[PDB]
RNA sequence: AGAUGGUAAGGGCCCACGGUGGAUGCCUCGGCACCCGAGCCGAUGAAGGACGUGGCUACCUGCGAUAAGCCAGGGGGAGCCGG
């Protein structure tokens, strides 16, 4: 159900959309190397976190 | 004095039980033939590929930096995150 929420909100990102919706996508992505390196580094994060992230932005790439 | 017997280092035939081997029977995701259907794809970049893609991934599979996936409509009604 994650999906329709944040994808509502993604035209809802429509004060300056394509603007906003990069300046969002990119910090998403900063999460996200946040989140190899937390991998990365061993214990610590826990899957879907990531893959779920993934997701995120190829919506929010729309 | 005269006259007559037994042993198996190993071998041979047979019997019993094995080892090796994968014939035979049964089986079948596959294959063959005919018939019916259907018949073009590409610069809006095809056919076919290379390298990449999973939290951990060798290969296969799917996909393409939005990377075993993104959105919308229809189906469907308890399971799901491929092998
Ligand atoms: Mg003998
Ligand atoms: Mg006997
Ligand atoms: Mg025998
Ligand atoms: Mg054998
Ligand atoms: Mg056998
Ligand atoms: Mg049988
Ligand atoms: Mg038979
Ligand atoms: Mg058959
Ligand atoms: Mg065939
Ligand atoms: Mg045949
Ligand atoms: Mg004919
Ligand atoms: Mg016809
Ligand atoms: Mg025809
Ligand atoms: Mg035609
Ligand atoms: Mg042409
Ligand atoms: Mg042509
Ligand atoms: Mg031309
Ligand atoms: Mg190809
Ligand atoms: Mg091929
Ligand atoms: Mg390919
Ligand atoms: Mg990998
Ligand atoms: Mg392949
Ligand atoms: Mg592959
Ligand atoms: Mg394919
Ligand atoms: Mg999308
Ligand atoms: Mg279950
Ligand atoms: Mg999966
Ligand atoms: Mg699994
Ligand atoms: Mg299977």
């Amino acid at each position: 159900m994650k999906l329709s929420e944040v994808r509502k909100q993604l035209e809802e990102a429509r004060k300056l959309s394509p603007v906003e919706l990069e300046k969002l996508v990119r910090e998403k992505k900063r999460e996200l190397m946040e989140l190899r390196f937390q991998a990365s580094i061993g214990q610590l994060s826990q899957n879907h976190k990531i893959r779920d992230l993934k997701r995120q932005i190829a919506r929010l790439l729309t």
